[PDB]
RNA sequence: ACAU
DNA sequence: CGATGT
């Protein structure tokens, strides 16, 4: 119904999916950017999704911040909320950094606490979420 | 079908 | 048009 405006938004940007990926953090009331990862060359947009959350929560509990996280992918919510990305994307030799980073993350999941809510972002009604990347 |  | 996901 209502944006929460005091929250975190993150989303994912790629070049192809599977593909180049990269993902960052913003303000959701003014849109400064507040975390960017370096672009990894292969992942999938969900892989992407799932690490930009993950590392927002990270990025709260550093900063003793109770703010909410937005995010557009229904599937990456669902990855976080079962502490457990299910890709379909091929473990070999280029795709290594990818799950070596959505490993990484699963394994601080299950190893810290959180209370952060994590909220869809509601595209059809608000349009793009603010970390969007405007490729689209 | 819905979400990317 | 192709892809990733529930
Ligand atoms: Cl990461
Ligand atoms: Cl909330
Ligand atoms: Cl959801
Ligand atoms: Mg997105
Ligand atoms: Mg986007
Ligand atoms: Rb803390
Ligand atoms: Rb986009
Ligand atoms: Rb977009
Ligand atoms: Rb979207
Ligand atoms: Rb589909």
């Amino acid at each position: 119904e209502e944006i929460i405006w005091e929250s975190l938004s993150v989303d994912v940007g790629s070049q192809g999916n599977p593909g180049i990926v990269e993902y960052k953090g913003v303000d959701t009331k003014t849109g400064e950017v507040l975390f960017e990862r370096e672009p990894i060359p292969i992942g999938t947009n969900n892989m992407g999704e799932f690490l930009a959350i993950v590392h927002g929560l990270r990025y709260l509990k550093e900063r003793n911040s109770r703010k909410p996280i937005y995010s557009d992918s229904q599937t990456a919510i669902k990855w976080v909320k079962d502490k457990k990305a299910k890709s379909t994307l091929v473990r070999n030799e280029e795709t290594a950094l990818i799950w070596k980073l959505v490993d990484e993350a699963e394994e601080w999941l299950n190893t810290h606490t959180y209370e952060t809510p994590i909220l869809k972002w509601q595209t059809d009604k608000w349009g793009e979420i603010k970390a969007d990347y405007g490729r689209k």
